[PDB]
């Protein structure tokens, strides 16, 4: 790694953004030194499902002082299901444990699981309050699934910046936001993600294991956040937010993977 390479990488990100009609928000952090590669680091983007990492962390933090919270089973009916409930739709009735709901929302992006957990914590503002408690003054959760993914720009609801989210992801997965057992559990879940094969994972070498959470929304919004763990050097934090100008736009997995690849190559 070198300063020269990082500056060149930021230029490559500018060039990558020029290839599509949208915005690229990007922060990668090499935790060996805190070196950063960024683009639009301080602009707000809709986080979409990437908030499920902050949500699950809040649940884990509560569980640290709330005996057997993770084992509590929350019942729900078929009429309670939100659009896109690939795991929870199989357990209607008695429901699933809090731990199982965290796993479902992180690994499959299950929306009913997310809403059940948001409600358990006392509403969206409890997730925001948790973010504040780990030093994130930027993150805000205002709505539930699936409304938080939608456009009804100037709307700041359900947004964060790439820089704020990178710091929070670093603190949660590598640093000192959670207790050691809780940090290990969050990593364990996110390393098992099933929805990110075409995003950050597609931009890093085959030996780097990636704990990530994706997000997708209106205006072709395509996001992925997480940490890559090389076997032989310090973890690297990746935050990629993309959103398009056209409401009809598709998300761009290829752009997300290319952005990650730019930083992975520059750092190592
Ligand atoms: C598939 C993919 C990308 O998308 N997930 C959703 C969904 O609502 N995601 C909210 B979030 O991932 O931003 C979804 C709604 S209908 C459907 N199929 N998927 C995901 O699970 O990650």
């Amino acid at each position: 790694g070198s300063h020269m390479r990082n500056v060149a990488a930021e230029q490559q990100l500018r060039e990558l953004e020029s290839t599509f009609d949208g915005r690229l928000g990007f922060v990668a952090l090499d935790t060996a030194t805190g070196a950063r590669i960024a683009h639009r680091a301080d602009e707000r983007f809709p986080f979409c499902s990437t908030f499920k990492t902050m949500l699950s962390a809040a649940v884990l933090a509560r569980s640290a002082g709330d005996a057997a919270l993770l084992q509590r089973r929350i019942p729900y009916a078929k009429r309670d299901l939100v659009r896109y409930s690939p795991i929870t739709e199989k357990h209607v009735g008695a429901g699933m444990t809090v731990a199982e709901l965290c796993a479902a929302t992180l690994q499959y992006s299950d929306n009913t699981a997310a809403n059940l957990l948001i409600a358990l914590l006392g509403g969206p503002q409890a997730v925001t309050a948790y973010a504040r408690s780990i030093g994130d003054a930027t993150f805000r959760l205002d709505r539930r699934e699936t409304e938080l993914n939608t456009a009804i720009p100037g709307d700041e609801r359900d947004t964060t910046t790439p820089a704020a989210m990178a710091a929070s992801v670093r603190r949660l997965l590598v640093g000192d936001a959670l207790g050691t057992a809780q940090r290990a559990q969050l990593n364990a879940w996110m390393l098992g993600n099933k929805t990110g094969d075409a995003r950050i994972r597609a931009g890093v070498p085959a030996g780097w294991r990636v704990a990530d959470k994706t997000g997708t929304g209106d205006y072709g919004t395509g996001n992925d956040i997480g940490v890559a763990y090389p076997p032989d050097r310090a973890p690297i934090v990746f935050v990629v937010y993309t959103t398009m100008r056209s409401r009809n736009a598709q998300a761009r997995d290829d752009v997300i993977a290319s952005a990650a690849r730019i930083a992975a190559r520059a750092f190592v």
